[PDB]
């Protein structure tokens, strides 16, 4: 159709547009200007950004499109390896690990993780109970402490003890710096230029630090013989029904690194955005707090009680609507095909699904798309197909969805039961972009309702 | 016959002997060489160090000798003011505060503080329970986190939240640096030399940090009118029966600063030395652990149970015997008098009581003074008057004695109930001197007995 394309910079084509610390937000504005589809070129490379439910519903057809590793994911793959998130669907270790780990991530398995989630959630509540009169909370910082700890504990019985520290754990320093370097590689003609030798040296170091530390966690567990009901145990013992094979220790390492990435990056952002919207929308906070008080009648919340926090669940979905914390996923055409009746694609052609824009499609949600209204999610059946994709699509959808939502619902429920919140700075949303999105500098004050634990 | 005296440095006399990281330990070595008394001279001053029970019992006759402010304490007074610890006996505010505060520090008052002591103690135990299998504990660091927080919470319902951070609370950074400066001023021949301009700027800044926080806490409490179970409440409401006056806000601040200093410095040291002696003497550890397990039958220890920890109390007293954490106190002759039928003293003459040396007086304790044997304290009746003085003397004895011993007995009891301990490094005692003595670099491993809290 003579596809729309944003401004170009001679031989660099569109690449300079991503030379910014907020590339996703830049892409969202481009989508606002250009519409449901735009081409994005750089030297030697092209992708097409999709923003409408009309086109994205075709992109979600697994017979036509499969998951692609974006350039960022190809760089994350240098340390996340062939774990689930950075593997191609056709790689043997993808379907093997997928089949082995699904049972570990089901709604049923959440019952088993619940106690350990409560352990970390209570540490959060206690921290906040123990703050003095005039003190405030650094929201994304504390949400990250929580979610990292939760996956460490539930994942491999390891306590990061984030609420005991200011300094991040050695693994995290390397992980964050690796993630940063992976995103920075996306703006470099001549990667072999000696000006990046220190960047490369640091990256290799960081890779080796994560490996050495995770490999030791594996080794120690094999050595102890302990059978704690966690992801590491299920990976050590599990066999893929198809091949009959277990995961090898290298792949297990990559899965653990992957889970730590997820638990540090994604769920913490969700909790941070949810709290942000609640303090910006007092009527919604009140309704959520009402439910929390009504449902969480015991000092320790139970698994069943978390399932009964329906409005808290809707609040989280609405937070995921506006700011899906992993904001884009990539696809490639399995064969030649035509998108939307108008855009012919060849086998191998790539697409990027711009999730925050999909979630702002006024044809789907109505004109009030920027408003925070959890009630939009009262009935999944009234939401059109492929309109809401915060956890991606199909067989390559987020394996951690049930875990993330259970943790987030539990913690947000507890938070709303135990405290009233003040937006004491009238915080202005400022979204930092790493692998994920987070509200940087978001702070609040929390006044205890003095309900015992 | 002339009074013994250590080596001299020309015009500086004995002063350079205290130009060392470990002055008290240097003075103990000198005492060992020279005996029960030696003179120590510096430019413009003289003092006499006493090591024997026979001379010290006379020095402790309050009709003949009163508390002196050592050079060190005069410098500490720049921030502790006319608080109890740094006031002269004849100053109006000493007796006034003493009368008001004595009931707040009694054995009976410990019933009121017990619950908040437990609050912090449980945080210590949770921290250690949450360590990963082969991580270790930094003993004085964690004991200092505990004792500071306990006196903060019991003293003025303020949470330093030391177990939530690596870097000390700003107030503590200032207090430590002020205490360090106060000790450092002692060696400067020309204090107004421009080389100390920064030291003095920093000292004043540190004093202001301390005054600001404390004055604010006092102001906030008076504004709100709330009534807590803390020393601050008692000081705001208390009246001295003698003068009929309450303490004013400035003196209240000095008392609070004083209590914070004491909690940070002294009790933490006692706990660290006790654990040191315990891991070096496993028979004693076993005997103390048996008592802890037998007595502390509830997840939350009670006041009544802490009082039953007789042997844990003996352990603490024997640790105080070998390493009394505030190791020296100073006296002055009220009038002309003769010490020991041998050494004439003029009115105003200063004496220093070397407590560690008193506690090694073989004429009182037997020849095995260096051995750690809590059974020495099996029957308190046996201990001669003035043989054991870790809490000083008479009306100027430590007002916090019952507080310190309650906290230490509680915490050590809980530690011995909940963990086994390993001296994994075969630690060599290395004693750091600030205001007090503490074992620097003492580390252990603690293996949980998995007893619920
Ligand atoms: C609010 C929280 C989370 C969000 C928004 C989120 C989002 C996503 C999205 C959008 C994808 C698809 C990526 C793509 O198509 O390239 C994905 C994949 C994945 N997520 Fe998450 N995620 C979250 C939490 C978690 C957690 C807690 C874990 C693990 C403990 C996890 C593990 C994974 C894995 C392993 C994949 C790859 C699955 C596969 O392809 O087989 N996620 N996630
Ligand atoms: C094991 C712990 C402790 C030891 C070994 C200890 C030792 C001492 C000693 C030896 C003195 C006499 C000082 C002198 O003669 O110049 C003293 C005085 C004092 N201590 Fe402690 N102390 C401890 C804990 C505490 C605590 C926890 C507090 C307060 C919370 C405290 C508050 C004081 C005060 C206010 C004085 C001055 C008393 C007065 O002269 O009226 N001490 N301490
Ligand atoms: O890594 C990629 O392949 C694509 C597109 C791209 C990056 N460089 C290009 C050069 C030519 C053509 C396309 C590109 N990168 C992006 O869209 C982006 F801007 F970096 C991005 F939006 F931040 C992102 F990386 F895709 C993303 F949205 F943040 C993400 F994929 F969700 C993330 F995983 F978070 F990185």
């Amino acid at each position: 159709k003579e596809m729309p394309q944003p401004k170009t910079f001679g031989e660099l084509k569109n690449l300079p547009l991503l030379n910014t610390d907020k590339p996703v937000q830049a892409l969202m504005k481009i989508a606002d200007e250009l519409g449901e589809i735009f081409k994005f070129e750089a030297p030697g490379r092209v992708t097409r950004y999709l923003s409408s439910q009309r086109l994205i519903k075709e992109a979600c057809d697994e017979s036509r499109f499969d998951k692609n590793l974006s350039q960022a994911l190809k760089f994350v793959r240098d340390f996340a390896g062939d774990g689930l998130f950075t593997s191609w669907t056709h790689e043997k270790n993808w379907k093997k690990a997928h089949n082995i780990l699904l049972p570990s991530f089901s709604q049923q398995a959440m019952k088993g993780y619940h106690a350990m989630m409560v352990d970390i959630a209570v540490q959060l509540v206690q921290k906040w109970e123990r703050l003095n009169a005039d003190e405030h909370i650094e929201v994304p910082e504390d949400m990250t402490r929580l979610t990292l700890d939760t996956i460490g504990l539930c994942g491999f019985n390891y306590r990061f003890n984030s609420f005991y520290r200011d300094q991040p754990h050695p693994f995290i320093t390397s992980m964050v710096r690796a993630l940063d370097e992976a995103m920075n590689k996306l703006q470099r003609a001549n990667p072999d230029d000696p000006a990046y030798d220190e960047n490369k040296r640091q990256f290799q170091e960081d890779i080796k630090v994560m490996n050495d530390l995770v490999d030791k966690i594996i080794a120690d567990r094999k050595a102890s013989g302990e059978q704690s009901d966690d992801l590491l145990t299920h990976m050590l013992n599990g066999k893929d029904p198809e091949t009959g094979e277990p995961l090898d220790d290298e792949n297990i390492r990559y899965q653990i690194i992957t889970f730590l990435i997820a638990g540090h990056e994604t769920t913490s952002g969700l909790l941070s955005f949810a709290l942000y919207f609640l303090v910006k929308n007092p009527h919604v906070l009140q309704k959520a707090a009402e439910e929390a008080a009504r449902v969480l009648v015991d000092p320790v919340p139970s698994y069943k009680q978390v399932k009964q926090l329906k409005y808290v669940g809707m609040v989280l979905n609405e937070a995921l609507r506006l700011w899906p914390t992993f904001p884009a996923f990539s696809l490639y055409a399995k064969e030649d095909t035509v998108l939307g009746g108008e855009y012919p694609l060849e086998k191998g052609d790539e697409l990027m699904v711009l999730i925050p824009q999909l979630h702002r499609d006024k044809t789907i949600w109505g004109d009030d798309v920027e408003e925070f209204r959890p009630e939009r999610f009262e009935n999944p059946s009234a939401i059109p197909q492929h309109a809401f994709k915060p956890f991606g699509n199909g067989q390559r959808a987020c394996i951690g969805q049930q875990f993330a939502l259970h943790e987030a619902t539990l913690v947000l429920g507890m938070m709303l039961k135990h405290f009233d919140f003040e937006d004491h700075t009238n915080y202005e949303l400022d979204i930092k972009e790493t692998l994920t999105l987070k509200p940087e500098g978001f702070v609040v004050k929390a006044k205890s309702k003095k309900i015992p634990l």
